[PDB]
């Protein structure tokens, strides 16, 4: 940890494109079509057969710019005859994606899998630099997504007395509120661009992700509150998880020492259905987007994404894990351990979030072996979820992140 942080602005803006396998990207233009605004813009539980989780649009948005991005970066007339799915788009500013010709100018353009562009050498991103700023969070929320070998990381920083002055107004500004709310209403805010690294939008954004973080690990709660502040939720690891900010007059207050930072990813594919870890993914793509973040280790990012200038390095920051079940379980353990709840009220907790999970295994399970077997043979066969491995629902290193986590709070 630099004592500053990452106060650089950025100046690379790299592209990392989705992984596929034998047959292609894993969309077609039912799916694509499917995501877009009505004034047909990519840059704008609800379940819904075509997108299942709230992780399915991230996947799918991912796939999104793979198809309609990369191809386009040629030249200034790139975009009056590119398409690709039986997509075009409607000006040089990428403004929206409508149907194209049949047959089209152009041969279709053909997604490459996992590969790197440099988004700079879009000539009018080159000039119109605030445009292609305003573009880049989804862009690296997609890049990070790919180059993440399981669910997407988080950005996780603390620093000496970190929620204080004006930042602690803001906080206290939303006492009582959900998590998720704070998050989008921080979305909201940033459309406009204009975020400086250590700026108040930069600040607030970066301290909401681990004050969030640090009570879903179960370190920050009630007992044990940043400037006060902890979120709650009456239940854990569970359907009805809700994260509310409150407030403490009364309790032990941590003393941040030194700055921290983690990088943390979510191991386990019910990620999918976490809309908290969601949200703090959201947030991580701003956050990241208007700085040069520290690099990644090698292998915290898949093969393909690895030795790249500025974002992944032989030495870099390591991407620490976590299984979610394992995690929910280990925030209820503090929770009895804090005198929060009773050892047995702990135990009804743990069971409901055993169960739980127990219904997401199985809803995710058959969703991956569907997909896996429909993937391999219908082809134009668009995916639902991020591809997984059976392999990610064990614990893994999870206990190596809750133990670096819990030194935050020094």
């Amino acid at each position: 940890i630099s004592e500053f942080g990452s106060t650089m602005a950025r100046a690379i803006y790299d592209f990392f494109s989705t992984p596929f396998g034998n047959r292609g990207l894993a969309t077609n233009r039912t799916q694509l079509s499917s995501l877009l605004s009505s004034s047909n813009s990519p840059w704008q539980i609800v379940s819904t057969p075509e997108a299942p989780y709230p992780g399915s649009l991230m996947y799918q948005e991912s796939m999104l710019h793979s198809a309609t991005v990369p191809g386009v970066l040629g030249s200034r007339d790139a975009w009056r005859t590119f398409n690709v799915f039986g997509l075009s788009w409607t000006d040089e500013g990428l403004s929206g994606l409508v149907a194209a010709q049949d047959p089209p100018p152009a041969a279709p353009y053909q997604p490459a899998s996992a590969q790197w562009s440099d988004l700079l050498n879009y000539p009018r991103w080159a000039n119109r630099r605030r445009e292609l700023q305003s573009k880049y969070p989804l862009l690296l929320r997609s890049t990070l997504l790919s180059a993440m070998r399981a669910g997407p990381v988080l950005y996780v920083e603390t620093w000496p007395n970190m929620i204080s002055g004006r930042l602690a107004d803001w906080f206290m500004s939303q006492y009582g509120n959900n998590f998720v709310d704070m998050c989008a209403r921080l979305t909201q805010s940033c459309s406009n661009m204009p975020v400086e690294p250590d700026g108040n939008y930069d600040q607030q954004m970066r301290a909401l992700i681990s004050l969030w973080l640090l009570s879903y690990i179960g370190v920050v709660n009630q007992t044990n509150t940043i400037s006060g502040f902890y979120f709650s939720s009456k239940t854990r690891g569970q359907a009805l998880d809700s994260w509310t900010l409150f407030y403490t007059t009364n309790t032990n207050r941590v003393q941040i020492t030194q700055r921290h930072f983690a990088y943390v990813c979510a191991r386990s594919p019910d990620w999918n259905v976490d809309k908290s870890w969601i949200a703090a993914a959201n947030l991580t793509a701003i956050v990241m987007a208007c700085r040069q973040p520290p690099v990644f280790a090698n292998q915290g990012v898949i093969n393909q994404a690895q030795n790249r200038p500025g974002f992944s390095m032989n030495g870099g920051t390591p991407v620490h894990e976590l299984n979610l079940l394992t995690t929910a379980q280990e925030c209820i353990r503090q929770w009895v351990m804090a005198g929060l709840v009773s050892a047995a009220k702990g135990q009804a907790l743990t069971q409901e979030a055993n169960d739980f999970s127990n219904l997401i295994q199985a809803d995710l399970g058959q969703i991956k072996a569907q997909d896996d077997a429909l993937y391999n043979q219908q082809p134009g066969y668009a995916r639902r979820i991020k591809p997984f491995v059976n392999g990610d629902w064990t614990p893994g290193m999870t206990a190596q992140a809750l133990a670096v986590l819990a030194t935050f709070t020094a």
